[PDB]
């Protein structure tokens, strides 16, 4: 569209905004002005038929496009409608802990522009599952009212609070709170942020939380009209990894994902291995964008051939351009989650990147994305 003619998600103001966000605004600041934005339904609306030829499913999971935007970005689910609005197919609210927290002290999320990349030490500052839970309710109530936001798909990232010892018993609390608006559940077992979590990939401590997690799931038609989401079914089981692995750990990990038929793996969190970001050298925390895309890339093609090919992929780092979201769906993915790019790219981004897609699905010659998917291999 013209940025210039006409409020959509390409108008030129926010590009202004952009720009000046960037160089002046805290970035916490700018990401909740955001968020405000979003919450009083002011952004602009995508309001494109997506094209047939991009669409992609995992199981009965029917995403209209392949971008969605990734956890931690909406983490109260405060404007999902508006996110979604913006032309994301999906969007992974949290991650959530059972009860509210602050997370850790301000400032705590930077960015370098020049290497389009961020670095954050949030610590999983959330609202807490009950509020969180009654925002997606509220959600979906829209949601059965609305032509724009019937297909969207909403997952829920679930995590532990910061005293937890046993993180089995967060999660059971999650699902059993939140668990029958989600259309997929997110264990994350990944962030940086939270001393010890990432021992939880440990395969004996994964295989126990991730059969936990699914029979959580599986009671909650015993114990109980009951999928208020957007599949009318039960919730899909995926689980966020962390890049910082060697082999034998990603290959124990393919083991048990394969061994306990979880639905999907979101590759790959943030990663504390980028030292040659000058500007972070003080920082805390794990590092998102463009420094992140080709270690992640890498670790999907990784995964994609330890699981045989037999585990679908959500992609996450780094993903830009259309080219970029090639890269990753060649590589192994079936969708690709946003973060950095609407950072550094706006309020565009999502039309942005579908046209972008779009135009390489044809110069590449393929008939549809599902025909991409895993061909690098
Ligand atoms: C400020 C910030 C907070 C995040 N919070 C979470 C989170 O709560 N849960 C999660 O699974 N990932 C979280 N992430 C990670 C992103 O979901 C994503 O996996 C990562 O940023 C890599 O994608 P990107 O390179 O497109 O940004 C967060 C990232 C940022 C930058
Ligand atoms: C990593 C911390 O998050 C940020 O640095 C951040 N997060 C988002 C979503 C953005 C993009 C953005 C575009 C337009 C506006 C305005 F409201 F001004 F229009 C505000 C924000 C930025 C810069
Ligand atoms: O809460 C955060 O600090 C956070 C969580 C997560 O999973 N990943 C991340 O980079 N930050």
């Amino acid at each position: 569209a013209d940025p210039f003619e006409s409020y959509n998600p390409e108008f030129f103001l926010y590009d202004i905004f952009l720009k000046f966000c960037l160089k002046y605004i805290d970035g916490e600041i700018c990401h909740d002005l955001f968020l405000l934005l979003g919450k009083y339904n002011i952004l602009p609306y995508d309001t494109s038929n997506d094209s047939i030829y991009a669409c992609t499913n995992i199981k009965h999971l029917d995403f209209i496009n392949p971008f969605g935007v990734a956890a931690g970005f909406d983490k109260n689910g405060v404007c999902i409608d508006s996110i979604l609005k913006l032309g994301f197919s999906f969007i992974e609210i949290g991650t959530i802990t059972p009860r509210g927290q602050t997370g850790n002290a301000k400032p705590r999320i930077f960015r370098d522009v020049e290497s389009r990349s961020i670095i954050n030490s949030c610590g999983f500052n959330n609202m807490g599952c009950d509020k969180v839970t009654e925002n997606l309710i509220l959600f979906r109530k829209r949601q059965e009212e609305d032509k724009l936001l019937s297909k969207h798909i909403v997952g829920v990232s679930i995590g532990k609070n910061k005293d937890t010892v046993n993180i089995v018993d967060d999660l059971k609390y999650c699902i059993n709170k939140i668990g029958r608006y989600a259309d997929y559940i997110a264990i994350n077992v990944s962030s940086p942020n939270t001393p010890g979590l990432r021992d939880n990939q440990e395969a004996g401590k994964l295989k126990n939380i991730i059969l936990s997690v699914k029979e959580e799931i599986d009671n909650l038609e015993k114990n109980n009209f009951l999928w208020f989401n957007t599949t009318k079914k039960k919730p899909l089981v995926f689980v966020k990894l962390a890049p910082d692995l060697n082999q034998e750990q990603k290959k124990e990990i393919a083991d048990v994902l394969l061994e306990t038929n979880i639905d999907g793996m979101i590759i790959s969190n943030t990663t504390t291995q980028i030292n040659d970001i000058k500007s972070f050298e003080n920082k805390k925390g794990g590092v998102s964008g463009a420094k992140l895309k080709d270690i992640s890339t890498k670790f999907i093609c990784e995964m994609y051939n330890y699981t045989n090919k037999q585990i679908p992929i959500i992609a996450s780092g780094g993903i830009f351009s259309g080219l970029d979201a090639l890269e990753k769906i060649e590589a192994g993915a079936s969708v690709c989650q946003l973060y950095s790019c609407l950072v550094f790219n706006g309020m565009k981004s999502a039309v942005q990147i579908k046209r972008e897609l779009n135009h390489l699905l044809y110069q590449r010659g393929y008939y549809n994305l599902k025909e991409a998917i895993g061909r690098k291999h």
